[PDB]
């Protein structure tokens, strides 16, 4: 019923501490500049399958101008078995608003861990 897969596979992230401020991640969109699989206007979750370590969504918006740069590190509004789930309203509270007219960065990140987060599914559905 109309799920959008943004990735299924098997993708491993290694970080095993905070370190840098270099951060790996498991799945990135830039979109100001890449096509966009989902459309960021219709009321949607993001659900994403994974194990190994704990799970971050960021949106972000670098500093321009005299607007700051927006840093929305997000964890699951919840998470059952091994899917974490995002959603939409929770991602706007965390960006400041519901407008994504100037986004430019969206990230799914493993917090540290010794053995490394495996995504095995990134869904985007549109809900009520
Ligand atoms: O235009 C600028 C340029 O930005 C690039 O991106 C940078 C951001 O600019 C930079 O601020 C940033 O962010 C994270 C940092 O990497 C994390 O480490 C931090 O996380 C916390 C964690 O949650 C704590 O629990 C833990 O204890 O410590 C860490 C702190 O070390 O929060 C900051 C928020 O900024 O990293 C980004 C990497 O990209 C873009 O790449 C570039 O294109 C833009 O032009």
């Amino acid at each position: 019923g109309a799920d959008i897969v943004l990735f299924s596979g098997s993708k491993h992230v290694e970080f095993t501490d905070w370190g840098g401020t270099d951060w790996p991640s498991a799945y990135e969109l830039q979109p100001p500049y890449q096509t966009m699989p989902f459309d960021l206007n219709k009321n949607f979750e993001i659900k994403v399958d994974y194990s190994g370590a704990d799970i971050v969504l960021i949106f972000a918006r670098w500093e321009h101008g005299s607007k700051p740069q927006i840093w929305a590190q997000i964890s699951p509004y919840y998470v059952v078995d091994g899917t974490a789930v995002f959603t939409k309203e929770q991602i706007a509270k965390a960006y400041g608003s519901d407008d994504f007219s100037d986004l430019d960065y969206i990230g799914v990140k493993p917090l540290p861990s010794a053995d490394g987060m495996t995504v095995t599914k990134i869904v985007a559905s549109y809900t009520s």
